[PDB]
DNA sequence: TAGGGTTAGGG
């Protein structure tokens, strides 16, 4: 069976009033879920305003997010694929965004590389190898952007990443002034 | 709108 972690969803912007059971109930029209919960202060027992989703497949998952906007107890909510503990470490790591930084990448890597890896995530509607200012010189990275930011979460989540033949790292991009926030 | 007594022993 899929990795519970994979299976899993982050539902976002819960209505005060909404329980387990309401939430359940939404989304149960999409799959089977085998673990639903909506965290509460440990001590005022009051909604954090926020709480998992888990279904018995990731397909049933997609379905899930192919769904959106999802509108709970009269409330616009959040739905994201769940970032583990260990990567909720990471700076920017829950932030809602459509550009990845990939880094690790041939010489002689190109678009249609990229296009022929990332295009089974999402619409890409941006693509940049980058090069040395003045020197022209490949750094060996490059930034893709989609259309929609379950696109870029659907890959982050992941360990590997196969373009033009060897494994590359991809993670969220950070802008210029995130970056030296954390730096 | 980021997790539910869910993260380094003892040889």
């Amino acid at each position: 069976k899929e990795p519970e972690q994979l299976r899993k969803l982050f539902i976002g912007g819960l209505s005060f009033e909404t329980t387990d059971e309401s939430l359940r109930s939404h989304f149960e029209q999409w799959g089977t879920l085998t673990d639903c919960v909506v965290m509460r202060d440990p001590n005022t027992k009051r909604s954090r305003g926020f709480g998992f989703v888990t279904y018995a497949t990731v397909e049933e998952v997609d379905a899930a997010m192919n769904a959106r906007p999802h509108k709970v107890d009269g409330r616009v909510v959040e739905p994201k694929r769940a970032v583990s503990r260990e990567d909720s470490q990471r700076p920017g790591a829950h932030l809602t965004v459509k550009k990845i930084f990939v880094g690790g990448i041939k010489e002689d890597t190109e678009e249609h590389h990229l296009r022929d890896y990332f295009e089974q995530y999402g619409k890409i509607e941006v693509i940049e190898i980058m090069t040395d200012r003045g020197s022209g010189k490949k750094r060996g990275f490059a930034f893709v952007t989609f259309d929609d930011h379950d696109s870029v979460d659907k890959i982050v989540i992941q360990k590997y990443h196969t373009v033009n033949g060897h494994n590359c790292e991809v993670r969220k991009a950070l802008s210029k002034q995130e970056m030296a926030s954390a730096s």
